């Protein structure tokens, strides 16, 4: 599913990410944007021969298991094919953790180069939310 900006900050913030360990609706639609551009499809392959999934990117070296990351964890216990979902219940849920992690949406290298510092407000301009 290619998702609207506001269909987004929709359902991010139903699942509770609109100030989630203090980061703003603005920042996640951001992250969002540059990681996937609000494709639940969008699948990367990482130089170290791990694989990013979804709407957030998530990493298979330490979230979700693809099955051909060698040494690599299921931190979230999840496939990394439900990462694809057109319900992005299970990415909002992997993320929460993910941002808990200690180093906060920094673990989101496009968040840090892209959206950190920015007018994250933007991205939820004219949403009825
Ligand atoms: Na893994």
């Amino acid at each position: 599913k290619v998702f609207g900006r506001c269909e987004l900050a929709a359902a991010m913030k139903r699942h509770g990410l609109d100030n989630y360990r203090g980061y703003s609706l603005g920042n996640w639609v951001c992250a969002a944007k540059f990681e996937s551009n609000f494709n639940t499809q969008a699948t990367n392959r990482n130089t170290d021969g791990s694989t990013d999934y979804g709407i957030l990117q998530i990493n298979s070296r330490w979230w979700c298991n693809d099955g051909r990351t060698p040494g690599s964890r299921n931190l979230c216990n999840i496939p990394c094919s439900a990462l694809l979902s057109s319900d992005i219940t299970a990415s909002v849920n992997c993320a929460k953790k993910i941002v808990s992690d200690g180093n906060g949406m920094n673990a989101w290298v496009a968040w840090r180069n892209r959206c950190k510092g920015t007018d994250v407000q933007a991205w939820i301009r004219g949403c009825r939310l």
